DNA sequence: TTGACTCTCTTAAGAGAGTCA
DNA sequence: TTGACTCTCTTAAGAGAGTCA
């Protein structure tokens, strides 16, 4: 098995490579009518992506390193968390984009949590709008708001009560 | 079926059958430390379910009627909305449980909205905790809260900024 | 050892359609 | 005509693994 030192070396090479990705400045809603700025380190749209990186789906990538003649591969956003527990409350841990920008690989924009916690950040009011996430959101979720409901609760007769 | 009259008759038969499902009282968080009471009309756990109803998955059912000698079939929660647009902003409209209770078929607990709007209600703080849904939630979402994040944003080196 | 492709799978909110009796 | 089963599919947040040079 890879030693602690070897895992740290993988994380360091990953950080070195991602740090050279194009850095894009994005202005974002924080909640409470306030605006903030996030700096995303974005993997390229097409090959080559960077040393160790390859695309396995339209917005999915993997990181690969060969150590002592054995090929090791990880989801491209999971590398910052290789020294962390990989499950919690019986649920698999997932890399969760605080910036809601899939191509971004900035580890300061990622956390490690259940898929339900991950998804739920899409609707969070944001760090200045009432976020209660213990690991705080960096911005208001892109899907926060009144929604676009086509039809609400209704009955034609009198068979039901709420 | 095709005619508005035929559709109204489908909705009326569905309401009459679901109106005879057992009524189960559920006490629910509203947000703001308050609690409310919902009355869910719950489809049975096993056959028979009711005239026109059949189970196609562990928590999936369909409603079926024969009109003009042809079988017409719908997802069991979609029937209240048969006269509504079936898409919005290019997204499919879905039956969305305001009570977060799949077996419930009370149309006063259903709305008709995109899958994103539907999903997002799982994390809503609720009608007494800050819900901003234009079609208001009936309860705080079951997944609202601080979450259980295992690891937050972090870097080993000095290549990244937020 | 490395790059650039290929494939299918998970989850939990939701769907459509066929086989028998 | 009605009932009780069977199967696979959609979405958008996420995954693992194979092939070839
Ligand atoms: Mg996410
Ligand atoms: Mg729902
Ligand atoms: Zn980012
Ligand atoms: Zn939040
Ligand atoms: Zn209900
Ligand atoms: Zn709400």
């Amino acid at each position: 098995a890879l030693t602690n030192a070897q895992i740290l070396a993988v994380i360091d090479s990953w950080e070195e490579t991602v740090g050279q990705f194009p850095v894009i400045t994005h202005h974002v809603p924080l909640g409470g009518g306030l605006q903030g700025t996030l700096h995303c380190y974005e993997i390229p749209l097409a090959a080559p992506y960077g040393v160790g990186f390859a695309k396995n789906g339209p917005t999915r990538w993997q990181y690969k390193r060969t150590i002592n003649q054995v090929v090791h591969r990880w989801g491209s956003h999971t590398v910052p968390f290789l020294l962390e527990p990989d499950n919690i409350n019986g649920k698999t841990c997932t890399a969760s984009h605080l910036c809601h920008n899939t191509r971004c690989h900035n580890p300061l924009h990622l956390c490690w949590e259940s898929l339900d916690d991950n998804k739920g950040r899409n609707w969070c009011p944001g760090p200045n709008g009432g976020c209660v996430h213990a690991v705080v959101c960096l911005r208001q979720g892109p899907l926060y708001g009144p929604g676009a409901t086509v039809a609400g609760p209704q009955q034609r007769g009198s068979h039901f009560v709420v």
